[PDB]
């Protein structure tokens, strides 16, 4: 019941894979639940994630004291005649020394029926287009609210800023960017979700 961060210096929790160590400058906290499939992806990225943004402080950033890395996933799962698909989004913001304000919030998608997960050859298509497909009932729900679905603004609402990353469920494949309200550059990023049928055959 664990992938990278089992061996990633892993501490546990509970429900929670985690992976903290400090250097004599920086900070690294990274936490797994039981099965992220290929986590590989984060915590690949995350030696890639934290290196970037400590990668700035290297050089001159508002550093608290020293750096830090906070990140956690959550997964999700697609339902397809066999099993779906499957993708994770983690908590991940960091900040070198404290003070330089970094955040943002990573999910991937990966095949749940082969136990794939898939990369920037056929995940991005640049058949790429709006992404209000979670918005529906957000409005749907105001419906509910007001009897009626008005307007909301997408960094103003698009997606959940519950969520926070590409969260790609059998409804549709929530993907997020860290713009002002829709979570600002404090709460982490904002999203949009992109249609289910439309886009997966619309990957790559």
């Amino acid at each position: 019941p664990k992938t990278y961060c089992e061996e990633l210096k892993g501490t546990d929790t509970g429900q929670a894979c985690q992976i903290q160590m400090s250097d004599p400058a920086y900070n690294i906290n990274i936490s797994l639940p039981s099965y992220y499939p290929d986590q590989k992806s984060l915590e690949n990225y995350i030696a890639q994630t934290r290196d970037k943004f400590l990668s700035a402080a290297t050089s001159s950033t508002p550093r608290e004291a020293p750096y830090e890395l906070n990140i956690t996933s959550a997964t999700y799962q697609s339902a397809i005649p066999p099993r779906g698909t499957q993708a994770v989004v983690l908590k991940v913001y960091q900040n070198a020394g404290g003070t330089h304000p970094t955040t943002t919030y990573k999910a991937f998608d990966w095949d749940q029926a082969y136990r794939k997960p898939i990369t920037y050859d056929t995940l991005w298509q640049a058949d790429t287009d709006p992404l209000p497909v979670v918005f529906p009932i957000v409005q749907g729900e105001l419906s509910k609210q007001t009897g009626q679905q008005v307007s909301i603004a997408p960094n103003a609402g698009l997606d959940p800023v519950n969520y926070q990353n590409f969260a790609v469920t059998n409804d549709g494949v929530i993907f997020f960017f860290n713009p002002g309200e829709l979570l600002p550059e404090a709460a982490g990023p904002t999203q949009v979700l992109v249609p289910r049928s439309a886009i997966d055959s619309m990957l790559a």
